[PDB]
């Protein structure tokens, strides 16, 4: 805008581009996100309002909310680095289990956060996972999605990732709920530990392939009410469920526990935030500081 300085283009979000600014008067440096489009729905301007008070320190903060000559500008808090680029920069050695364990934690107290304030966030992803140099790691886009729909490409051509959706959206389930945001961190919980992506699908059809190769074909004992989702086709193929221990090698068994109760193929069967939280795999939970080359 004008109030700014664009210091940077941080990139091309999953709305519109993202630049690094700073505030030409309290001096402050925060990310202004630029949202595609012709006159912006009020009923999302109310929505996104609403989530200015939504704060927890595990929570990227929305310092401002812009509408302005029918353009919408979102002002945040600003993070120095994303997680994904934190896992590729880690690749070679990976990132340490008490940091990873850290990491897992935080993230658990944000969501635990804001689905006891009923906000999802829909799309989590590496991406919209910051860190900063203090070990502290924080969710990025809360609550946008639901206020905004969910468009197949950003508005712009750019294919958006199906990596961390759950199962039940990919079956086409309409109503969503708190369980497919554990389920995107599980995935990416498995992530910073294999430092693979756990499911790459590159088509909705291929993420769920890829899915059920690994969790088995979900039938009606597992997940009741499955077979009578909108997309789902008795004539998906039939995957026998594979051995945990082969898909996270080598975490240890409290970890491969609670991600097992994360990626449970029944939305309410799958731990909650809350519940994880007490998962004995956090017994001996710390805050290493990592180590970022800014
Ligand atoms: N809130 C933010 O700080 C932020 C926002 C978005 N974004 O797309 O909304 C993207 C990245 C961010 N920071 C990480 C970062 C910042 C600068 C250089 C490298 N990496």
């Amino acid at each position: 805008m004008e109030n700014f300085q664009k210091v940077e283009k941080i990139g091309e979000g999953t709305y519109g581009v993202v630049y690094k600014a700073r505030n030409k008067l309290t001096g402050e440096v925060v990310a202004l996100k630029k949202i595609r489009t012709e006159g912006v729905p009020s009923t999302a301007i109310r929505e996104i309002s609403l989530l200015k008070e939504l704060n927890h320190p595990n929570i990227v903060k929305l310092l401002d909310v812009i509408h302005t000559e029918n353009k919408l500008y979102l002002v945040f808090e600003f993070l120095h680095q994303d997680l994904k680029k934190f896992m590729d920069a880690s690749a070679l050695t990976g990132i340490p289990l008490p940091l990873i364990k850290s990491y897992l934690f935080q993230l658990l107290q944000g969501l635990a956060f804001c689905h006891s304030h009923r906000v999802l966030h829909r799309d989590l992803k590496p991406q919209n996972l910051l860190i900063n140099t203090e070990g502290a790691i924080k969710l990025a886009d809360f609550g946008l999605a639901r206020a905004f729909g969910v468009p197949v490409r950003t508005y712009t051509h750019e294919v958006v990732t199906l990596w961390y959706r759950a199962p039940e959206i990919l079956l086409g389930c309409k109503y969503y709920s708190t369980a497919v945001d554990i389920w995107s961190l599980g995935c990416i919980f498995a992530e910073m530990v294999t430092r693979r992506a756990l499911f790459p699908g590159d088509s909705e059809i291929d993420q769920l392939f890829r899915i059920f190769r690994t969790l088995g074909t979900p039938d009606e004992v597992v997940w009741p009410g499955v077979t009578s989702m909108p997309d789902y086709k008795p004539s998906f193929p039939k995957w026998a469920r594979q051995d945990f221990s082969k898909v996270v090698p080598p975490l240890d068994e409290d970890g491969r526990s609670l991600l097992s109760q994360m990626l449970h193929y029944d939305p309410n069967k799958r731990i909650s935030a809350k519940a994880a939280l007490a998962h004995p795999f956090f017994q001996d939970v710390t805050k290493p500081v990592p180590h970022l080359r800014l």
